[PDB]
């Protein structure tokens, strides 16, 4: 029955055609879902209540549209979502943390806006934990954005928005100094040809997978449920699709700012890259990926290959990774590997920001430290466990890898453990 | 030779890429596609696309297939939709630039258990008024087939079923389907209702993976470019869609409500065409090759042996088409399962296997009407000049361009056994 | 049936890794295909004997090299005059007459910084003897073979040049010495003093793999069985370097005192032709014809592109063979150039390019001695013909069998652009 | 080269250069032949084990001191020839030379001792005389059994009998000599520690043109098992009266080092042979020269892909630590182990880093080189009062003793693969660690 689940029959086949041929819809997907779900917060998505059934429909991280509302609007969305994530808090082992993401409003006619100045201060006085940055077109662009985050807002991450031609062709050059990138195709449809979207789109995805570095499909995914319960078969072959492309999030504009089903647009979303992420050819991937990938002396970059390698021969649940800025779990990521990476952090911000990266899943450490360091590791594996057995992705009798370091503090990872669970 | 610039176009450098990811990272907005569009576009006929004058711009703009959806109107609406069609097509006649065959399909309203009484008079309408093609209902078994077969009485047994997938038990059976089937259509519409519509694209790519295995006509269908039925615009997914649908290895693409009662009929015709030849230059031929190659089972068969050389060949020099002679048009199915970047230029005298084979992706038909030649080699030489002479015309090949020949040893069909290169003189 | 994908290493042959394919070999699978790689016998006091010639003719010898750096001009006048005259004494029966070519080895430059003046005079020896091919020893640069080239002279042009690979300085400009020469000898004794003996196997696999690349005839030389010289039966070691040097891509082996001065001459052509008929089941062609189909480059020439294409429909039916018309033996060097499985049989009226298709893998040379008919088509037709009844009454061939037929569009050398496939009766 | 391009930059130009890594990196096998090259030095220490042939030629304890030196691993003892008393007294010599270099525990290297039968001669099993000669084994200490004309399981087991109860530790190694034994492989590999492809009978009994397809079948099969197969007789046949070897005998050793054997064997060549020491000199220098022109991008692709997938935490960590050394072209992966197994599992997917074994037990030291690229270290200090202490001074020592032998420099990045409790069976952990 094992074998029968998640695609296990397609995953197996030696080539992509018998890989398409073995597809099958009886095949119900086991594996927790990898991809997140960015929702924007508009009238239709904002009061408490509205969110805390957004959090339980799958909604990772939360994006505020600065093109639109005043700070006094956003502030209080903010709040509104910081009340929601922290009224499940009461339940540390299945607590799901929520990004905060600013987009901005944009250059408009001119570099960066003074709007966007005062927009980037806002979300740094009130913790934004990631900026997508409207219309970048060159290095210098991210390097604005950068400067006016300022010294409060060195830990922000920074995704790129590619919306016209010179952002597509200087693609490299932004890449390199961004931490991911959005594939915003609601500008770059009307900047470029509607009939060329898909080709920067898988462009961008192939060379973001290759850098290690998170990209967002955006942009009309389910857009007929702004005002219909159910959505088109373009739409929802068209998330399906930005999945099996490699994207690591997908995103909701419109269907969740000022939509008739939010929650409906969320739950579809979920449905759909949960049935894609099964669907993915991981052998012909993981080799193109492993291949890829530069020799490196890093030993984090060392053990998260090891690891991943690991957890495909046993056909592991989960790798459980100790990360303090999210760098380990990212690493793990880029491999894609079928296993949930587990992510145990004390950090709150970098629980909220690997949500970009698929297939990490953040769990936010709030119990008592142990005096001896070693015992301090160790429990915090085992709380990996505890979570991972409450919410359905381990069971007595499965294998894990767990990743952890030499000594505290980050930028140490090392060590790759096989453990069987209880 | 050649020059830099022709390497640079139709996505050439992600085509030689080592790795499918690779492949993804060298794809290029600014290479710019120089093939004709290969994959076929259905368009269902309805009130916005019935007129003649309407028929000829849609025919301009890319309409390959006519569809007529028998869930609605008399038999007396879809006769003047056929004669309409007829007109509109050989208005063009005149002109072997612009000129094109049409294929006409009926789709059936359905079934009941099996086929219903109103299928069976609509089928025989439908070999009465010489369509060529049925896309057959809510297909679930290979007997719903021998059904639809046999309802095409003494004198329809030329005309090509696809049969519908529409349900669990039609993907679960698909394939004692196909095995009868000469292609199937992926209707998502009812699929999405059956079936989860979360789960639609694993069907999609399954079925359309089946075919391209089988070498049979795949169609997706339904909902390509919905939003254009009242906005001159698609969204964004459903561009992405369209072009998914051709990477995925569709033989056809379809329109339903954006042809048949939408306020842009041409414009979605238009849109499909230039969605399908932007996505056919990004099909990753070596691997694709690599994989149908292998995957398809050694042969005895001639046409078979044939068509793998001359498709290999193809690749080889770059040819900028492979010109087949069909009576059936089966040689040029056997040369389009490979899925050669050539055009396959197909040479007939059966007017109804050149609308047949829009079914298969990357043939252009060309119907041939000169009386026959005494001399058998001469009639098959001016059938390949033919051939050479309407490429040159449309804009497939110039002097000096290499092109595949595929020809047979003796007069009929069912002898294909040569191939040849030929220097465009 | 059944027994025949059991034979010839077949399930090995299907096997989807390398690993695999090891594991699948079958020393109970039967070889059936003739021997491909051509044995060249070097001519002695062992081998001049006319009868003891003929035998070793009947055991499988393809080429006679005649050692200038032993005997006098006279001595070599002698040993071609026995060599023709045991050759021809077959010539009454064209059905299996087997061509022989001769090559003359040379000396080398000894101290000399080129071409010596003993290799000038035994270079003109050559040409005015009529030989086939120049084993050039030592050559070490570009320029080494365009003096051999000129000594041979006008009335040399015809003749093929192998270089010699014998030193440091040679396999470091190997480069620039293929490209100028027609193919290369691995002359294993002196690099093997040359550089360390341990890094010999080295130069010997890269230099057959770039000669495989180039699609250039390779041969490997000596110490391949040479305990023969004086026991019956090979050691372990020889057998295994045998079969190692078939299965590293060598065109051609030789044996050197195993045949010039040995007491076994016959019995060494016997265990050479032996284990390279066993050599070559057990070659993995899956990978090898996809490895050697991605890097050969892009062409323009209608042979080249006509080669791959009867090649690749070789592999789809399981031909017996590929029959090939040719006058100077290209067409059938770029047929050999992609290793199929079929024979490659080479029909052409130039006795001299019979000879000297044994540089090429899997080319088993016929030659015509009828004079043209008078119309062309029939002419080609008749070669055909011959060619498969000497593949019948050697055992190439049987009734049912699919065979490849590649020929041109006009006479004369260099038109090859057709390929057909042809089901023997 | 962008896969490569950081590393080049780190490592240096000359380092891609040697070791065939040019070759190693190509595409296809074919771009990896073309680029094989003889002005590409081998860096790493030779990994196929060298079996000699103990005989009148190699027998004294200066002779036999030459040969570890030149790289004997496995000491041969043909029972074919020769009283009971004189394989004692070859035993004897053998761990006399052996022992002479123990002063320095950082340096010493073990030998095995390999008992080779006589074989059944006409009989349907094991022989009178075999039982004697297991039993002489057994209690002279022996590590490896190389049974003679192996043909079906049951032969085996029968040889695992006449071992007893005192025996169950030595390693037998069947011998495919004939027809029978390449037909009945597959169920003699399952019951046998490993396989020797005996190619002197198998030559006869079989048509001599064949017995390349069985020595590359058996050796593929071995390799697919992950179980030592030694490759055997008449490899450097000319060396028993000539200095030098032929073209076709330095060709053989290359190409059973390329099929993948374990193991090299020299016979005659250093049992009765004029140039014993020379022999097994030519052996290494090809040996070295042939693992560096191993294709390693597809091997290890394949090995992964065919081995099954394993719930066995052994086996996990294995293709783990492999991964990762490869990833950062580790110098070696330092490996603790009671019984050998865990550098065996590591030794199957054919790491080109060196696996440094660290064992307490000598037996285990001596058998490790059955595997290839497995190097032994046998520790010899008492255990510390903690485990874990006593833990990291075993790997401490392989990373001392692998920088005193050459293997580790400072900078290199090394892999140590440890278990989480003491006692065999419990190898679980994989640690990147830099050297100091
Ligand atoms: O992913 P990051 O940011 O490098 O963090 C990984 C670090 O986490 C640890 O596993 C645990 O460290 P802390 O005890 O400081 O939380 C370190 O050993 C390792 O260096
Ligand atoms: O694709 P089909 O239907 O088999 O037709 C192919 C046939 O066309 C030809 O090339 C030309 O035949 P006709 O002259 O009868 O049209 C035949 O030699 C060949 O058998
Ligand atoms: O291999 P080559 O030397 O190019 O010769 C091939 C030639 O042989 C032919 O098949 C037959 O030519 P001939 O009638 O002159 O022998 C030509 O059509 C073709 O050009
Ligand atoms: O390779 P083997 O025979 O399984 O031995 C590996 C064993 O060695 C160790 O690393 C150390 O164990 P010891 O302390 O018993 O020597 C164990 O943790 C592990 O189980
Ligand atoms: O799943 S894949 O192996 C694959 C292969 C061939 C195809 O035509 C295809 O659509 C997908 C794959 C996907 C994304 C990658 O970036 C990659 O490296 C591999
Ligand atoms: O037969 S092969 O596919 C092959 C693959 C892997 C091996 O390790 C091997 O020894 C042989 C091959 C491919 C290209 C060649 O140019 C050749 O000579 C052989
Ligand atoms: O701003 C965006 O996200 C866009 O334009 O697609
Ligand atoms: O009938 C159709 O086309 C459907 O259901 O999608
Ligand atoms: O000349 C030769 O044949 C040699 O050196 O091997
Ligand atoms: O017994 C042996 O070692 C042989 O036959 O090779
Ligand atoms: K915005
Ligand atoms: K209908
Ligand atoms: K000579
Ligand atoms: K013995
Ligand atoms: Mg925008
Ligand atoms: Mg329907
Ligand atoms: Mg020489
Ligand atoms: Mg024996």
């Amino acid at each position: 029955a094992f074998f029968q689940q998640q695609q296990l029959p397609a995953a197996m086949a030696d080539t992509f055609l018998e890989h398409l041929c073995l597809l099958d819809i009886d095949s119900e997907p086991v594996a927790a879902r990898s991809t997140s779900i960015i929702a924007t917060i508009g009238p239709a998505s904002r009061s408490v209540e509205r969110l805390k059934e957004m959090i339980k429909a799958g909604m990772n991280i939360a994006r505020l549209n600065f093109s639109h509302g005043s700070h006094e609007y956003h502030a209080e969305s903010i709040a509104n979502v910081r009340e929601a994530v922290e009224s499940f808090a009461g339940s540390p082992l299945s607590y799901r943390p929520v990004a905060i993401a600013l987009d901005t409003k944009g250059p408009g006619s001119g570099g960066l806006s003074e709007q966007d100045v005062r927009d980037l201060r806002f979300g740094v006085e009130h913790g934004v934990d990631i900026v997508f940055a409207s219309f970048v077109r060159k290095a210098s662009d991210v390097a604005a954005v950068r400067a006016a985050l300022g010294p409060e807002g060195h830990g922000i991450k920074i995704i790129s928005k590619i919306e016209n031609h010179e952002g597509v062709k200087r693609f490299d050059e932004i890449l390199e100094v961004s931490d991911g990138i959005m594939v915003a195709r609601g500008d770059l449809g009307i900047e470029i040809p509607a009939e060329k979207v898909f080709l920067a789109q898988k462009m961008m995805i192939g060379r973001c997978n290759l850098a290690g570095k998170p990209v967002v499909c955006a942009t009309q995914m389910l857009e007929s449920m702004i005002t219909k319960p159910r959505p088109t078969r373009a739409e929802t072959s068209d998330v399906a699709n930005a999945v099996l492309d490699g994207a690591d999030c997908i995103m909701l504009s419109g269907e969740t700012a000022k939509g008739n089903f939010p929650v409906e647009a969320v739950k579809m979303q979920h449905a759909i890259a949960r049935e894609a992420e099964a669907a993915v050819y991981h052998r012909q991937l993981f080799e193109e990926l492993r291949r890829a990938a530069p020799l490196s002396r890093d030993p984090t970059e060392v053990t998260a290959i090891g690891a991943v390698e690991a957890a495909f021969k046993c056909c592991a649940a989960a790798i459980i990774v100790l990360t303090t800025t999210g760098r380990s779990a990212q690493l793990l990521s880029r491999y894609r590997p079928r296993a949930a990476v587990i992510a145990v952090t004390r950090s709150a911000q970098a629980a909220r920001q690997v949500h970009l990266c698929r297939g990490v899943f953040p769990l936010l450490y709030r119990e008592p430290p142990e005096a001896i360091w070693a015992d301090d590791v160790d429990r915090r594996v085992q709380f990996g466990i505890e979570s991972g057995k409450l919410r359905g992705f381990l069971r007595v009798g499965d294998l894990v890898i767990v990743v952890t370091g030499w000594r505290p503090g980050s930028g140490y990872t090392n060590i790759m453990r096989v453990l069987s669970i209880s």
